[PDB]
DNA sequence: AAAAAAAAA
């Protein structure tokens, strides 16, 4: 039966018309074929082929006739009559009452019209084509599964009449393709990338101008030519398709490792040693772990094993993942520099991915015209990040394609083309590392090459992850009997994975030398007691006696507090005390709004960084901080007091301790005599006790372990940085360090409760999901996470007078916004610039659960995503001008200028 | 009680 053109696939903006069901899925079929030969990294294509076992040619024709049977399932009833049209030809099939979405028809007719062409009737490969199919909008289906001997009618689809045209249907993608005979293989992880792949394609053919196009040239009729004409023209439309979203390739030439980075004179040791030894391991699919101290030039590093493992493995692509969205910032300006000089590209995005990329007037936007590497209005949409051919972003990015969650699929093939690059593996507690465990494995089998970039790593987790990845490449788990790959690291020191025989390569097995970094002199640390006041510590005396010769002579210090509160505390304090006359005195922590925030750390590095000392600004100065200094802050301080803090967390701190030193530029006081970490601890009176406020942070053992291996050291300087991994890997290894066998069982068990949340959280191993895709979006009873925790919500202050109406300032001279300043009263991008950059960052807990109507945004707020989940906090302020702590939720809030926010 | 991330076709 030749095809009727009646059945529509899009109805909606087109002004009126409809556009045929058989021309969106040609459009379809043609961008997939496209995509497959100009989007796809050629790495890809061949991991694809392989799983079907056949020429890529044919695995490109096979994946373009999919991709055409996508929307199959709107040849029903259910579907064609939500719009006016004449079904007269086409008696039964009555509506069943089921609204069974169309994807769902798709996967449920696929199964038992595929053997028609050539498939395997109830085959595995039949079987994950109509299951990957029915997940086109972001969730798969179960099998379908029937009792009858006749599936298609137990399935709704008993009209002789609409079977005809859904076979004619069939057939027409079918011939329209090239008529590819079936695959013999094809696996679950290999079918979900294709699902994703298929979606892109979905997308980019359904843009409303595409539409409008392909609409002023349908075919006459349904004649094979005048699809066969449809078919090829929507073929040549489909390149430019690919430009307009900034989807090309950005491919980079092979360099040896100082044609690539020029500018720099003396290459590192560990440069050197990994430009020198690692060629001849980058054969293909693998993955490095490169662990080295801060200042070592680690990125530059990462961008040359990076080109390597994206060389030997046809993966032009890249991710970058950060731990932080700042971070993520700077890391988007090198790599985009990186870029420029080495490509010799206008429709190709340097995307930069996180939640707060919109509000970057930088980066965000405001053809052909365009600047290069720069962001596309497409990519810029939900859930397409990770298309982009270059990104950095954060790790956060990249781990939602492991959770069970609408569209991951998409994002799994975003990533089956790139080398991935996680930098700060050390940074990920235990919830995340089984989300990254379960991307290591599933990139792992998908051939994706990784870097992992680190600072000091305990072994566990260093094996953890080599063991995730392996298993992925090999196809089958770890053993009980079987061998640990990694069983120690070393700092400094790389490891390089062969994925095709998981031959591990430490560096120490090519080059009996240590790598050479930077000299240092060994880092001082000083176990100090306090006294306990209230269950709290009274840090008065001792920061008068240490500070001392500070005020006489100069410097820079440092004093970090493991709470916000005790952070306010010691800075009044240290005014107080200060009254008494040079030096200055600074509060960082994260409860500042924004742009406060991003003021202070500019004028806090201005002062204690490198282009301070080298700009001669560097004062003759104290810093209170929370741990928002174990945060990359270019600081240098000459004296550093902390509170107890697990090992990794102080030793990490007391990296900024004389960080600059080897630069010789800059002139320590006469009382510096060595790099010094001062340690606080409570004064005690037979396992250790320490604040509820720290105990609530680290878990007690773990400060507990790290004071008794701190002890032990008597005095004892840690060298550097030979000491450090040992002290890192000890903590939790050595178990005569904890003596209170209850504190630290219960922090076994918190470790547990986090990897276990984690494990209900994230997709099935790829082993799991061979035969089946439906576990990768299965859930029941919200949304998943990245990162454990009750998390945060975005206050914003107003200000309320006596009267008493709303302000933005406790001057009361800026109105409260009721409204946006856009055209219908609608906010703009750079209205919301403005609201967020006054944010505050807040821990959730019970305040959150009393709230009311004067803590919610106005009517207006709503409609911007931005605004609409803005928490509302008043502010009283007296007609004398004094403001006043003002009840919200049930606790009293005042957000002080120089301390920030208070409660 | 730290810090950190987080509308499609
Ligand atoms: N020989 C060199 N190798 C690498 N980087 C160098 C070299 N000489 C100067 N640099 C620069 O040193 C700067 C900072 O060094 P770097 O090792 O990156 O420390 P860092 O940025 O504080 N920590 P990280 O970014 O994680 O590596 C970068 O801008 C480098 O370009
Ligand atoms: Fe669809
Ligand atoms: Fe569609």
């Amino acid at each position: 039966p030749p095809l009727d053109l009646r059945f529509w696939a899009k109805e909606r903006g087109l002004r009126g018309k409809t556009y045929p069901l058989v021309c969106h899925s040609l459009d379809a079929a043609a961008a997939a074929l496209v995509l497959w030969n100009e989007y796809l990294s050629p790495g890809l294509r061949d991991t694809i082929a392989s799983s079907m076992e056949t020429d890529e040619e044919h695995a490109g024709h096979c994946i373009a006739f999919w991709a055409g049977l996508h929307d199959i399932g709107k040849l029903t009833r259910e579907f064609q009559q939500q719009i006016a049209i004449d079904l007269s030809a086409y008696p039964g099939e009555e509506l069943s009452g089921e609204q069974r979405s169309h994807a769902a028809a798709t996967g449920k007719w696929l199964p038992f019209a595929l053997p028609s062409l050539g498939y395997p009737n109830g085959g595995l490969v039949t079987g994950l084509v109509a299951q990957m199919l029915g997940g086109h909008h972001g969730t798969f289906h179960p099998h379908p599964s029937f009792q009858s001997r006749n599936p298609l009618a137990e399935f709704g689809f008993s009209s002789p009449h609409w079977e005809k045209q859904r076979h004619a249907l069939l057939h027409a993608v079918f011939d329209a393709t090239g008529r590819p005979t079936p695959p013999d293989m094809l696996d679950g992880p290999t079918a979900s990338v294709v699902c994703g792949l298929v979606i892109l394609a979905d997308w980019l053919v359904s843009q409303e101008d595409f539409l409008l196009e392909r609409l002023t040239s349908l075919p006459a009729d349904g004649s094979a030519s005048a699809l066969r004409a449809h078919f090829e023209t929507s073929l040549r439309r489909i390149p430019s398709l690919l430009d307009a979203a900034g989807l090309r390739p950005i491919t980079v030439p092979p360099a040896t490792f100082t044609e690539s980075f020029p500018h720099l004179s003396k290459p590192n040791g560990l440069q050197a040693s990994l430009a020198k030894h690692l060629p001849c391991l980058c054969t293909g699919p693998g993955l490095v772990l490169i662990t080295a101290p801060m200042g070592e030039g680690k990125t530059e590093a990462a961008y040359h094993v990076a080109d390597l493992l994206g060389k030997a493995t046809g993966r032009p692509g890249r991710f970058l993942a950060l731990p932080t969205m700042a971070t993520a910032d700077q890391m988007h300006t090198r790599l985009k520099e990186y870029a420029r000089y080495r490509v010799e590209p206008r429709s190709s995005t340097l995307a930069l991915l996180h939640s707060m990329a919109w509000l970057n007037p930088d980066y965000a936007p405001a053809l052909g015209h365009r600047d290069p590497f720069a962001a596309t209005d497409w990519l810029m949409g939900r859930k397409r990040g990770l298309l982009a051919p270059w990104a950095v972003g954060t790790i956060d990015q990249a781990l939602m394609a492991v959770l069970r969650a609408k569209h991951n699929a998409l994002r799994l093939f975003g990533l089956a083309g790139k080398v991935v690059v996680v930098d700060e593996a050390h940074a990920v507690d235990p919830y995340m590392q089984v989300l990254l465990e379960q991307l290591l494995r599933w990139l792992g089998t998908l051939d994706v090459p990784v870097v992992l970039l680190s600072a000091t790593l305990h072994h566990s987790i260093a094996n953890s992850l080599v063991k995730a990845y392996l298993e992925g490449a090999r196809g089958r788990r770890w053993n009980r009997s079987e061998p640990q790959p990694v069983s120690e690291v070393s700092y400094p020191g790389w490891l390089h994975v062969d994925a095709r025989i998981g031959k591990v390569t430490r560096s120490s097995d090519v080059d009996p030398l240590p790598i050479a970094t930077t000299p240092r002199k060994p880092l001082e640390v000083r176990l100090v007691d306090v006294p306990v006041k209230e269950g709290a510590l009274n840090r008065s005396t001792v920061l008068a006696k240490e500070l001392t010769p500070l005020v006489k002579q100069g410097g820079c210090a440092a004093i970090i507090c493991t709470t916000v509160a005790e952070a306010q505390g010691v800075y009044d304090l240290l005014s107080q005390w200060f009254a008494t006359l040079a030096p200055d005195l600074y509060l960082l922590h994260s409860r500042f709004p924004n742009r406060q925030r991003t003021e202070i750390t500019a004028t806090i590095v201005d002062l204690f960084g490198k282009e301070g000392a080298q700009s001669g600004r560097r004062p003759t100065a104290v810093l209170v901080a929370t741990q928002v200094v174990e945060q990359s802050l270019d600081l240098d301080v000459d004296l550093m007091i902390s509170d107890l803090a697990p090992v990794s967390l102080l030793l990490q701190r007391a990296g900024r301790c004389w960080r600059h030193e080897h630069l010789g530029i800059i002139n320590r006081p006469q009382w510096a005599k060595q790099p010094e970490l001062v340690v606080l601890t409570p004064e005690q009176n037979r396992a250790p006790w320490f604040p509820r406020s720290w105990t609530s942070v680290y878990p007690l053992a773990l400060l507990q372990r790290t004071y008794t291996l701190l002890r032990r050291r008597n005095g004892a300087p840690v060298q550097i940085p030979e000491d450090v991994q040992q002290l890192v890997d000890d903590v939790y290894d050595d178990d005569s360090l904890a003596e209170d066998l209850e504190a630290d069982m219960e922090r076994m068990g918190e470790e547990l409760a986090q990897r276990g949340l984690a494990r209900n959280a994230v997709i099935p191993d790829p082993d799991d999901a061979e035969d089946n895709l439906n576990g990768l979006t299965e859930f029941s009873f919200h949304v998943l996470a990245t990162r454990f925790g009750a998390g945060s919500v975005r206050v914003l202050c107003y200000y309320v007078d006596t009267a008493g109406n709303r302000w933005l300032d406790p001057e009361c001279t800026v109105e409260f916004p009721e409204q946006g300043t856009g055209r219908e009263g609608r906010f703009t991008m750079a209205d919301c610039r403005d609201l967020v950059a006054r944010t505050i960052p807040v821990r959730m807990g019970p305040w959150a659960s009393q709230l009311t109507e004067d803590n919610h945004p106005p009517e207006a707020w709503r409609e911007s995503f931005y605004l609409r989940d803005l928490v509302l906090i008043p502010q009283r302020v007296t007609d004398e001008g004094a403001v006043l702590p003002t009840e919200t939720g049930g606790r009293e809030w005042l957000l002080d200028p120089c301390k920030g926010l208070i409660f």
